[PDB]
């Protein structure tokens, strides 16, 4: 598996003790804790979405003309390659750029480490506020927030084809990557447990927006490349995920279905009636029952569909790659194909893999003991527990430490991707310029690298727009051998040893 891709989380925060505390300035204290750590973002380090906050322009850049805190402005590069801010007033953590849904995973996984690391590093500061950090979606205040995913595509593939193999892809992608919510409707007072944080704040079917009007396609399409040869799709639909193995087949299936369409591959047609009611209708239903509707009048269920997008996905391989099908590709396609048998027979087998069952079997663990009925208010407790980033606080990380969930990397592998970039993107040559080079760094961004030299009067800018350029292969030998800013600029405009960067 080879596409460009990320995934941006925003976490929910809370700051005990401080009745109706400045979100903003708290989400600004705990990016601000881990700078030391960085280097600042330059202007355009931003999403074209963070247009959403304040003091920006229609790109989310900042403008000119209250603190800086109160705006939530903070924006620092991590020598991993990330990216970490405040949007939406929360902080949010922006993944390197990575080639595959193991290196998602990997690197999402470190910025809940960095979450984590930074609160910890607030607490410390003279002034400092003690912080509580969640990796869901939702406050039980009616308000919910995005973990947004964005894969790099052709800007040939026609847009109308996209949006109509996606819906009936995304509306029914929760029975495994759900999380789980105690609470129905956007205000969580219906009783009952749901499938998904994020299906009941969706209105649309297409549509811009991000924090209102939710659409199910999202049609930002701005991408960290060349606008006229790549689009990048932009997913708001997915709930943020603890489970290693749900953000893996989040990732992984939707990057295979995304493939298939490219290549024009499905002929069928999957279209649901009423999308966003099959969306909550499917969410609504854990027992996984639920029959959608299809527009020819077929009625599947979401498991069932999603069998579908399985098996041409299998067809597609086997036509393209025949037995020259890479590991990770065949290892995605035999665990969502395994998930989705186990999900139709009996999902409480799945407790070790997807975050919705495992969260269910703590929910019915207290209500057994403590003969509770969904409307408990203990039982919304324990589902935001299980998203909280401390190590000995958040259910899932305690169920962890028990060995209790199935993993894709391990835990030092996780330390060094908070401090390590990916080796196989432009991730790399800027994460470790910031390590080796942060000396003499003014900025950093996607798309370049702002270097001060000595002697020099103006910065030297070194461009990095081609996402799979600056890679290991490419620049890792070359920035061993610099011992100064100096020299490895000197290099990378040379026109004899030529850098394609």
């Amino acid at each position: 598996m080879h596409r460009v891709m990320g995934i941006e989380t925003e976490y929910g925060i809370s700051v005990p003790h401080q009745p109706n505390a400045n979100a903003m300035a708290a989400s600004s204290q705990v990016v601000n804790a881990y700078a030391p750590i960085g280097a600042p973002a330059q202007r355009q380090a931003r999403w074209d979405f963070e247009e959403e906050n304040p003091l920006r322009d229609a790109r989310g850049f900042e403008v000119a003309r209250l603190t800086d805190e109160d705006l939530g402005l903070a924006n620092v590069i991590l020598t991993n390659g990330a990216r970490l801010y405040v949007d939406h007033a929360h902080p949010e953590y922006s993944t390197p750029e990575v080639t595959n849904p193991r290196d998602a995973v990997l690197w999402d996984k470190a910025g809940e480490r960095i979450m984590a690391e930074a609160a910890r590093r607030a607490a410390d500061l003279p002034m400092g506020w003690t912080i509580q950090l969640y990796k869901n979606n939702t406050d039980n205040k009616g308000a919910s927030y995005g973990c947004h995913e964005n894969y790099l595509m052709n800007r040939s593939t026609p847009f109308a084809d996209i949006v109509r193999h996606l819906i009936p892809f995304f509306v029914t992608r929760q029975v495994f990557c759900g999380a789980g919510r105690v609470g129905i409707g956007a205000d969580g007072r219906g009783e009952g447990f749901q499938l998904s944080q994020r299906a009941d704040f969706f209105e649309v079917e297409v549509g811009l927006e991000t924090t209102l009007k939710r659409p199910i396609i999202n049609t930002r399409d701005e991408p960290h490349a060349d606008p006229e040869k790549y689009r990048r799709l932009h997913v708001i639909i997915g709930d943020a995920n603890m489970s290693e193995i749900a953000t893996y087949l989040k990732l992984g299936t939707t990057a295979l279905v995304l493939a298939m369409i490219e290549d024009g591959f499905l002929s069928q047609d999957f279209s649901v009636e009423s999308p966003v009611g099959a969306l909550r209708a499917v969410s609504h239903d854990p027992t996984l029952r639920y029959q959608l509707r299809l527009h020819d009048g077929r009625r599947l269920t979401a498991v069932q569909l999603q069998m579908e997008y399985l098996e041409q996905a299998r067809k597609y391989v086997e036509d393209r790659f025949g037995t020259d099908v890479d590991d990770m590709t065949r290892d995605v396609l035999d665990r969502w194909e395994t998930t989705l048998v186990r999900l139709a027979d009996d999902p409480m087998q799945l407790s070790r893999d997807l975050d919705w069952v495992a969260k269910l079997s703590i929910l019915e663990g207290y209500r057994q003991r403590e003969n509770l009925p969904w409307s408990a208010h203990k039982l919304q407790l324990v589902d935001l527990q299980y998203h909280d980033v401390r190590p000995d606080r958040g259910l899932y990380n305690r169920l962890v430490a028990r060995g209790r969930m199935n993993l894709l990397v391990d835990e030092a592998a996780v330390r060094t991707a908070m401090h390590e970039p990916p080796n196989d993107t432009r991730a790399y040559f800027r994460g470790r310029c910031l390590a080796k080079f942060g000396a003499e760094i003014a900025a950093a961004s996607w798309d370049s690298v702002i270097f001060d030299l000595p002697g020099r009067d103006s910065l030297q800018r070194v461009p990095t727009l081609e996402p799979l350029r600056g890679t290991r292969a490419h620049v890792g030998d070359l920035l061993d051998r610099c011992r100064s800013a100096t020299e490895l600029v000197a290099a990378l405009t040379g026109g004899e040893n030529l850098y394609f960067q």
